[PDB]
């Protein structure tokens, strides 16, 4: 999908995320965030400068999926603990991470 | 002042605004952390001390306090509107941005 419908979707399950109630909601809603964040890290960020694939700026672009990638992992660890307001409060922490790159194009 | 000092200030006012309980307190410290932002905004911080002012490294340097400052105008507008609480939500997102400039800068 392209980088609008993944950014929608990241959005639109992490709100799935903080209004649900039980585990099989989280963990859907987090594999669904996971792959969104993978199908994004292969994009390029339409605002970007130097579009070149091997930029700082384009490596820094995927990293942040990366890390975004490890906290979703985190979540669902817990999800699938059977841990759900735990697995609630560490998605909230994903939300520093979005910052974080839409920052670059601010 | 000295990065240092501002970022006292910085951390310091952040402190101010979690423990206050109205808008003229809320108000003091975030004119108090802008202030601050602004000065450090004037300062080459130790690991760019080789790179001109209008060196791209430099330039986005400053626009990080232009982005934070503009956040401190956004919590500032809700304390003028009597939005105490949503001040301090807002005065607590701004971490966020104070940890990615660390992370490119620090
Ligand atoms: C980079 C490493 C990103 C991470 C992590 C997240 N997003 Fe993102 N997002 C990114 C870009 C490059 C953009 C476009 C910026 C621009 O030039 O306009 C966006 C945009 C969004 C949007 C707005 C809708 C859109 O532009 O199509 C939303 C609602 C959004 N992103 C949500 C979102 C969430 C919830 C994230 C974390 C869980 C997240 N993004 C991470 C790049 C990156
Ligand atoms: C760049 C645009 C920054 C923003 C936004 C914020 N800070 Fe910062 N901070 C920045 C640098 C380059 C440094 C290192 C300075 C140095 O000499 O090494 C710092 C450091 C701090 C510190 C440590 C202070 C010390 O004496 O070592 C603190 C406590 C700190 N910064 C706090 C802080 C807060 C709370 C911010 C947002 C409200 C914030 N900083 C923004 C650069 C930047
Ligand atoms: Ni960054
Ligand atoms: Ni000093």
């Amino acid at each position: 999908a392209d980088l609008e419908d993944n950014m929608e979707t990241l959005n639109d399950n992490l709100k799935v995320i903080e209004k649900a109630d039980n585990a099989a909601q989280v963990k859907d809603a987090l594999t669904k965030m996971r792959a969104a964040a993978l199908d994004a890290q292969k994009a390029t960020p339409p605002k970007l400068e130097d579009k070149s694939p091997d930029s700082p700026e384009m490596w820094h672009f995927r990293h942040g999926f990366d890390i975004l990638v490890g906290q979703i992992d985190d979540a669902l660890k817990l999800a699938n603990e059977g841990k759900v307001k735990e697995a609630q409060a560490a998605a909230e922490q994903l939300k520093c991470t979005c910052n974080h790159c839409h920052q670059h194009y601010r």
